[PDB]
């Protein structure tokens, strides 16, 4: 899917009988993406808007879970403090709605808001090994029937589960210790928790969403485990499934809550330097609840998983683009570009004036060329999935074919471009790679050469390479048609970074940006090549 954060609506049933809406469910449809937050700890901007403008009446504030910041507590307990990634729940208390002179007949009570998670920061990298606790905090909303979850929303007052959805943050629902000073002495800490591990080595994802409980009263309990999590980590997103612990079993007796089904739609994605913290949610397949969290590490071996790039026209520094380890959408500035409805195509997005060229159709897991938006700003991109450490082949002698984009100037002179080509003649690419001597070869010549405008010679390290480029020693040269002393284009140790992508290594990819961080040579280039 991919994502920066979702949001979805709480819903309030027409309560008018004769109409007899009687069941409003829940959909897929009505997850909302809730664009980059530009601080983490504030409130979706464009659903918080929705709110504000609702009308309203009485009372006008709008509360929210209480770490936000637009005395209960929903913590785990060391776990902590976010910094990228925040999940919770807004609203106010809504107007109750009333009319007769409406066709079918209308009348609605109860309280509006969101819950929603959202993330700064898709992780670029991950750890390479080893199993990670990591703790947090969830929040539900459900659907709308005939009521009622006395197990965990206090006396349906104001008909939670049967008006409106009733919620992890309605008034409402006392059962939490979440107003407690003291640990339950069964820990995890306040509120509806998480407990989740990561297995990095095989990308697996478990753990618990329970709740601290405010007293050991019932038959209960300390901690009352609602659902289990089963996850595969693919990139820095994760894809699974949601158990549901306390499922009606004789199916001859209903529950007195509602996480009562299973979901085969958790999805999550790492967020900050080493994924140290993530984000997730999902709904239930009676499409009853609705889920969002988030995860930790305390406070008191890295591997990188993709590559995305942006080279400034014609700049010194390389800056990092985020991506959702999708090599086929492209994420600049908080928008989400779709590279898919024939080698290289070219076209125009306007969410303020995006234009791409983008290559290459032979390429399923890298994504390289023509960034240029307007308002007119130039650059390049190459982002990319990463093959798994594990899964680099050891065979020597592995020959890559593919084309690239590039920029040379001297800035006393003249400056020469050339885009990606499938064409016998256009800009192309070739390599040479041999794992196990943990060698990269290659070349990158420009449209209609002859001898090599760049020769490449690095070393690979993990599921990566770094080396160098230098063109010919003689120079490159610029304008040929121009038979004299001028122009001339002398390009000598510049740093190439790449990776190689996808299943087991079957594309790879680089860019360089020359010089990087007295002379007026000056070079920006990305060029993509697939195993032959």
């Amino acid at each position: 899917q991919g994502g920066y954060g979702f949001a979805m609506r709480l819903k309030r049933r027409n309560w008018y009988p004769q109409a007899k809406e009687d069941e409003v469910k829940l959909d897929e449809s009505d997850w909302e993406a809730t664009g980059l937050p530009d601080e983490p700890k504030e409130l979706p901007k464009r659903q918080k808007s929705v709110i504000e403008k609702v009308e309203t009446d009485s009372d006008n504030n709008i509360y929210s879970s209480p770490y936000l910041k637009p005395q209960p507590k929903n913590q785990a307990k060391d776990y902590e403090n976010f910094k990228y990634v925040y999940s919770g729940w807004f609203y106010k208390h809504a107007k109750r709605e009333f009319n007769l002179k409406v066709e079918p007949k209308s009348a609605k009570n109860g309280d509006d808001g969101y819950i929603f998670y959202h993330g700064k920061e898709p992780s670029r990298q991950l750890p390479a090994s080893g199993k990670i606790t990591y703790k947090g905090v969830w929040h539900f909303a459900t659907d709308t029937k005939k009521g009622q979850k006395f197990r965990e929303i206090i006396q349906p007052s104001k008909s939670q589960g049967d008006r409106y959805s009733g919620f992890s943050g309605d008034d409402g629902e006392e059962y939490s210790n979440k107003n407690k000073s003291t640990l339950t002495d069964g820990q995890e800490g306040y509120g509806f928790t998480s407990n989740l591990e990561v297995d990095f080595h095989n990308k697996k994802l478990t753990g618990k969403l329970i709740r601290n409980n405010a007293n050991t009263d019932n038959n209960q309990a300390t901690t009352t485990q609602y659902y289990s999590l089963e996850a595969q980590v693919t990139g820095n997103r994760f894809n699974g499934k949601a158990t549901a612990t306390d499922k009606p079993q004789q199916n001859s007796e209903t529950k007195e809550h509602p996480f009562v089904s299973d979901s085969s739609s958790l999805s999550g994605g790492f967020f900050g330097p080493q994924g140290e913290e993530l984000g997730f949610r999902f709904l239930s397949d009676d499409q009853k609840v609705a889920v969002v969290g988030s995860a930790k590490t305390k406070d008191k071996k890295l591997t990188t998983v993709l590559d995305a790039v942006e080279l400034k026209l014609g700049d010194k520094k390389v800056q990092k683009l985020d991506n959702f380890s999708n090599a086929a959408q492209l994420v600049v500035d908080g928008i989400m570009i779709p590279l898919l409805p024939a080698f290289t195509r070219k076209f125009d997005h306007t969410p303020k004036t995006y234009e791409v060229e983008v290559c290459c159709s032979n390429l399923n897991y890298l994504k390289y060329g023509m960034l240029t938006r307007k308002n007119v700003e130039q650059s390049m991109f190459l982002q990319g999935e990463r093959t798994d450490e594990k899964e680099i082949p050891s065979e020597q002698n592995i020959v890559y074919r593919g084309s690239w984009y590039g920029y040379i100037a001297n800035d006393k002179s003249t400056s020469w471009s050339g885009n990606a080509s499938n064409a016998t003649s256009g800009n192309r690419a070739e390599f040479t790679v041999n794992f196990a001597d943990k060698k990269i070869t290659g070349t990158l010549t420009a449209d209609n050469r002859q001898e090599a405008t760049f020769t490449i010679d690095g070393n690979i390290k993990d599921n990566g390479f770094e080396g160098t480029a230098k063109t010919a020693e003689s120079g490159f040269d610029l304008d040929q048609s121009n038979t004299t002393r001028t122009p001339k284009a002398y390009i000598t140790d510049a740093k190439v970074q790449g990776g190689f992508y996808g299943p087991k290594a079957e594309e790879l990819g680089g860019w360089f940006a020359y010089p990087g961080d007295s002379g007026n040579s000056s070079a920006t280039v990305v060029f993509g090549a697939k195993r032959q």
